[PDB]
């Protein structure tokens, strides 16, 4: 299988046609699976497999029929082949087992087709300012490294067509839509122009899960706090008791929220409105103060010159109307 | 040795038969040993040993007996071996300590026998909607890379009775059973057909804990709370402090348990358990609510024109008649 | 030094009397540390050094004195060499810093000793029943990969003196003792049988720091509840707080104390003890309940047709013996 | 184009101009991303294109045009290659998928361009007193391992335009500012004097969220513990259990901050604010026992012999005067 | 190069002076800087510069002048080097970025340098009785592998003078200091007799940081217990509710430290001051059921047969006093 290809006798450290026109490369990608993705450190890994397509005169051979030979990755040292690399990509590895993941399938006239299996991981910048309901794009790249668009053209074999999906791909906690691919030019100062392509898709979360363990605790404990404006004035030894309690149960739950969230440094959509539910129980303690202070001086006073209170009265109505105000504005901005 | 065999008198890049029928393969399978799962990655890890069975009449020797030859990982790279590969793999490797745990046994007509120790991850789709009564299918593949159905052929080579599982096999918190083998031909759409080899097992739970861990406790401070349906009603700073109590009790084991449990971010069969528990103490503290505020205006009104309360009656037998009604839809939808 | 061996006259790739008897091996041992110890996956890892002993005639080399030669790990890739293997190991790898961890000395009449330094991680099925007065017995496992019994004789050089301990190898949280060697044969169905090396230890842990923080709290909890059973029944804003806020108190222990324990996913001795004291707070809480409801009967009752009470002067007597009868129970048991 | 270049007619081990002057070396660098930073090891992660440029007359070539060649990381073991090295680095590799991110431009005279991608982790001593308002500088150096200022001279190409930055360059809780390029000598005691290049950046945190996280809610509790100065001081059963549960609500709230924060062991700016506010909850509890025992005394000497007190009226007044003070004074010293 | 020194004329595989007196090698390092310390695991990582330096005639070349040449770590693997390794040590690697970290400098006469860099990792006994007062020792060693002290003889090349810091070495939560280096012989009982290496240095921690999150807490709600006893007797719903809680606040405080601190699990001296303290609280609640159940006991009797306390008396001055008596006896022990 060395002696009908002329490898000896060919110097395949130089790119076919060289000092003429750029060789066409064509690209076919099929996605097998999402492994993990990362908040903090804005990462996603992808497995995936690459092929490629181009015309090399000089591997020609002759041949009575069709019949296509087939070689492996100990072949790929000696003949020239595409140098393609991901940009922006963290990390990335082939893998070996039981040996390398490569093919070489060799027409007669020279048309080659060259296959590997490998895993990527590539950053992505991630906004979280809209939490839990935030919605993010992530992009890969595939580019040439050392020829420039004069000695090396890029495309899509079947545009379009040309990328696929398993059917299995599934995330934990996102849910994966709108596959679909572009093509840009990019350029380097000191190196020149280079082809570049895209590999785009979204992510969504689930909805429901976090407004149960976030959302629906808080909004209890502020309706719970309404009750002491119905307890009668009299008894101290309950209203005061009742309305520290709460307190503490509040600040218990933002705790825990906190430490099952990702250690995301800035304020985010759902910490606005965990704390702005914290005001609202701190409020109904400084109101029984001003109620307790007012009762006591004015049974003074008229111990020295010799009901439901205002304050409760008009409580009962401005805290449920300030609330669900909060809650229109609130909605209406977030979506 | 290298003498006997011819080794520089044929090539060997080209399988064996080349240009005519598909060469056999057999496989056999021993499992070592399931050293992780992980419930987030989904993902599980395994250790096996694989062997390989075919014929080469090139690697024939003349022998005046049955005798056969052994030989090490450095005559692989000489000869022609198969490429299995595992499909849907993360990451795979091959020991070698103290070297290479490869082997070859050539027989005098030329049957060859290859065998190598090998630790493979795999993917696996996991569904936790009903934790923790779910239960688990996982499946390992086995598939030819370069080689299609028309060149390579795989089949188990003694049927069912290929597969042999370790007597020490077994897991921290799972429980492994029914291992079984299937076959299965893929489809790919631009190189052809493929045959593929599956093993298949079972994972289960134990019950037992997470109901003491969980169910138990949640269950102790609802029948806790009925307790206040029994208390004197003039006694308002016995009946306030109770109930606010058993709310901030029952936070704190809820918060508790999501951090034991895995960051799986959607609504579970536990989850919903455990906060309609908490409604169920957060309606007892608005019911004392309605009493004290009735009990309070019938005196104001006696003074003005100058005995258990019938709320307090029905509270004692519809609230225990809910709950039990709630726990016999809930047992028989989630077995 | 190349030359005084017959290097390039002699076919290394078979072992030394070839269709003939096997040929013996010997196996000497030092274990330098013991690296850490995992209770969730099941394994450990150690570092040892192993020497291998046989006698080769091919490499004898004519000397007038019987001074040995030493070599490098250059050389080991020429001849030929044991190829012993751990068995159930997940990941092992040789040192090669600065250079390769190995050496050769060969004697002037061809006896060849063979040494190299290797770090190696084994399996162990651990029960933690009985935590945390469970004890954990190790082994490990060597033997050789392609040569059966009928052609490499594998036995430890010196017996049980064969193998050694670093002076300083310690675990900060077990105690390591009992280091003793012994042999078995193994059987593998489509191979046939090995020779097999096993080196054993047991651990132990630290009971004295357990007690303090889990059995000593929960006690403590359990003795402070029966204090309500002396206080005045009338004093209702007193009995109440107080039974309440123990429950609370008992189960953030509990929660704190799962945290801090391994994710073993089965029920342990500790969680009996923890669970039970539970139940003893619960059933006060219920005790004073019914006192309240009796006295409060009692009292309607004289108005209608119009001391230290029965349930609390027993409770002094049964609850205290109840629970020391729990204990002898319970200590019978896990002793 | 292994025959044009007189690759095997001279000794590439020796650098260009051996034995007289020294070969001057130009570095140009591109940034391309920041992947992560580590706050208890102090050492960040960058990404960047580092590239040559120097003059080596025994690679020309005969040419009628100025049409360079490109070659690949095949080349590069043959020809000679600077060696530059990052000081201070912890671990660092060149990728290699899907091969060597390696290339090679050689002019008609001899000029050469050599480029490759690499990762590196280097240290960075960091300050953590004045936290969460503290600010971080950091440097990346590059020096030559072998050769010293005598033999090779080391400079940027092109001055402070040398060094370029991606525009999608962003870190998740820092702000990064200030690129900007130094140079400096270098000393070493048993080898001599080289030259080193500096990279320098600086860093920066969001302050508005710790602001609320941390200083936010403690400021509310101890404006809480100041409403029991008025309350009526005969409500015993109301007074005490308010200034308990305060410290209990503030001790959580400390404990909680801990955790998030890293694990930093010294006293920070942040520690001072919290354990000065505890100490002022603190002694608002010992205030009211002056209050309640003095009390107590007047009311028995009274008997014996058969309004707000004077401590509550300046408690109103000296408490919230001396909590501005502290502030003036904290945020005057930590800006 | 490659011709003035005699590579091809003389056997590199034996050690210079071969059957003669041991070859003496220099040893010199300089520690650039300290990466991480694991508490757990007990070991440290350590970034050094490691020089060798010896004679051999064998690699002289004519020259008209001292100029010495220089070489890459190509040449390593052709001429014989030493084979240091470091004993101990967990883990271990050389870098090479962008090429190996290793030089080489032939005088004309045959003196050679020999330096790399290279990262270690060691272990190291840490005992934590007196934690966080401990004060811990750490060794790095370095040895010959396979050549005894017949064959080769190790020293440093200029005694204490051969080790060299870095000026900016430092850790987050250590003290680094007393840096020095000693020798010392090592025997293996297979082997025989080698030398060995030592470099020694000193870690210490930050006293006044676990003084303020520790210690200052558990003080201050220890005294805060002692409130009780000046509070009326007859306050029963003011003077349980106060015990109560300060249980549960201390019981707070300790799980929280036990979190922070590295899991060791053996009792260590900052376990004794909490677990006390907790007893002194234990014992308050205990105090005031011997008073209100005396109290009832005399009314009844009084009733039947028709002023502060003496407990509470002596109770302001014994609590005090046994405090500081333990204080005394518990920093007397621990310096
Ligand atoms: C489509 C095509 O190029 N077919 C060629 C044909 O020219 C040749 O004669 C035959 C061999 O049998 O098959 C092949
Ligand atoms: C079963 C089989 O093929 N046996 C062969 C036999 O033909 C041969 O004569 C003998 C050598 O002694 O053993 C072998
Ligand atoms: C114990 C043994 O085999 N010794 C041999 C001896 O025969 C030989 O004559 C001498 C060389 O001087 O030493 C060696
Ligand atoms: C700027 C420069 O050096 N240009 C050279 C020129 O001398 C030569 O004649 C031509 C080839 O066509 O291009 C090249
Ligand atoms: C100190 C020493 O050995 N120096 C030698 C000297 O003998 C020689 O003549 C000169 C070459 O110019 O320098 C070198
Ligand atoms: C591929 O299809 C997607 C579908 O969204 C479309 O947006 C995109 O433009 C298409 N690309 C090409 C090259 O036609
Ligand atoms: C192997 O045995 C299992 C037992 O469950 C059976 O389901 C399966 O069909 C068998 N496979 C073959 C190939 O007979
Ligand atoms: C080695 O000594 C141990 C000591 O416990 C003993 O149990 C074991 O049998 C001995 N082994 C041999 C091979 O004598
Ligand atoms: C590069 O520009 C920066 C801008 O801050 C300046 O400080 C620095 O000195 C400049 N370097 C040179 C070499 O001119
Ligand atoms: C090196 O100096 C240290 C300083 O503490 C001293 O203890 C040690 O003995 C010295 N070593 C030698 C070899 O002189
Ligand atoms: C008390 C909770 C009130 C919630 C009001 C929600 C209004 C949503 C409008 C889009
Ligand atoms: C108060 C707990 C009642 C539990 C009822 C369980 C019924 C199970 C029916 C399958
Ligand atoms: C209240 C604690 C009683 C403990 C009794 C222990 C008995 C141990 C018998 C072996
Ligand atoms: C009660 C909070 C008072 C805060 C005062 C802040 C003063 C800032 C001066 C720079
Ligand atoms: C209440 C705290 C008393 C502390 C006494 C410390 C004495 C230290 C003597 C060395
Ligand atoms: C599944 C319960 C959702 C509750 C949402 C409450 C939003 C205010
Ligand atoms: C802390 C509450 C004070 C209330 C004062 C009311 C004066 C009208
Ligand atoms: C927030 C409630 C204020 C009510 C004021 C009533 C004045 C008469
Ligand atoms: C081992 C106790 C199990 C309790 C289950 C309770 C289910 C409602
Ligand atoms: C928050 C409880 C209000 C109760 C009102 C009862 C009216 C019948
Ligand atoms: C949830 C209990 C409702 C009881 C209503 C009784 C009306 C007389
Ligand atoms: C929940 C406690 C009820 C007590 C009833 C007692 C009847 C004898
Ligand atoms: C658990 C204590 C029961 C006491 C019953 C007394 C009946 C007179
Ligand atoms: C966004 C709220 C900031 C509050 C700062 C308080 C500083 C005392
Ligand atoms: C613990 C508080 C004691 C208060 C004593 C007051 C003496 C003037
Ligand atoms: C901290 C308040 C002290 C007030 C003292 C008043 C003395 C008359
Ligand atoms: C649990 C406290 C009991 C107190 C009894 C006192 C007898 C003198
Ligand atoms: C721990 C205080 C004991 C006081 C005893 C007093 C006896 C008269
Ligand atoms: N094709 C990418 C690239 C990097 C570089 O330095 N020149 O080109
Ligand atoms: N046999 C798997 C495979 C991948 C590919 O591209 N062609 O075949
Ligand atoms: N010696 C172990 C082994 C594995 C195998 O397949 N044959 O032998
Ligand atoms: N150029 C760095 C270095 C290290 C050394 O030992 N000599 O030089
Ligand atoms: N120099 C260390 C060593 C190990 C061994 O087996 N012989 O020597
Ligand atoms: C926050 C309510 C205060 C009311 C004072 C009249
Ligand atoms: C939730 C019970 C309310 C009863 C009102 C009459
Ligand atoms: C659990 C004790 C109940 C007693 C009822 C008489
Ligand atoms: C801390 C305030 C004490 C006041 C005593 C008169
Ligand atoms: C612990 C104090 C008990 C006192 C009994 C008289």
């Amino acid at each position: 299988s060395e002696q009908l290809l002329r490898i000896d006798d060919h110097d395949f450290s130089m790119r076919p046609g060289f000092g003429g026109p750029a060789i066409p490369v064509g690209v076919d990608v099929q996605v097998e699976s999402l492994d993990s993705i990362s908040e903090v450190d804005m990462d996603f890994t992808m497995t995936l497999y690459l092929r490629h397509y181009w015309k090399d005169e000089r591997l020609s051979f002759p041949s009575t029929n069709n019949l296509s030979m087939t070689f492996d990755g100990r072949l790929v040292k000696k003949i020239w082949v595409p140098d393609m690399f991901f940009v922006h990509s963290k990390r990335s590895f082939i893998h070996d087992t039981t040996t390398d993941n490569v093919m070489l399938r060799v027409q007669p006239d020279g048309k080659v087709l060259y296959s590997l299996r490998v895993t990527v991981t590539a950053m992505c910048n991630m906004d979280f300012s809209r939490f839990p309901l935030d919605t993010q794009t992530c992009s890969l790249e595939i580019e040439s490294y050392a020829y420039t668009e004069d000695d090396l053209m890029l495309y899509w074999k079947k545009g379009n067509d040309s990328l696929k999906t398993d059917e299995r791909i599934s995330l934990s906690q996102f849910l994966i839509q709108e596959f679909h691919t572009t093509t840009k030019l990019a350029f380097y100062s000191s190196t020149g122009w280079y082809n570049r392509l895209y590999i785009n898709f979204t992510l969504r979360r689930h909805i429901f899960f976090f407004l149960l363990q976030t959302y629906f605790p808080a909004t209890l404990m502020v309706m719970l706090s309404w009750v002491s404006f119905w307890i009668d004035r009299r008894a101290v030894p309950a209203r005061v008791p009742l309305g520290i309690t709460t307190v503490l149960t509040m600040s218990t739950i933002i705790t825990g929220v906190n430490a099952s969230m990702p250690r995301v440094s800035y304020i985010k959509a759902v910490d606005i409105y965990l704390w702005v539910s914290f005001v609202f129980v701190f409020l109904s303690v400084l109101e029984y103060a001003a109620v307790n202070y007012l009762t006591t001086v004015q049974e003074r006073k008229e111990q020295k010159l010799r009901d439901t209170h205002a304050i409760d009265k008009y409580s009962r109505i401005i805290f449920p109307a300030a609330y669900i105000l909060f809650n229109l504005i609130y909605w209406s901005i977030f979506s």
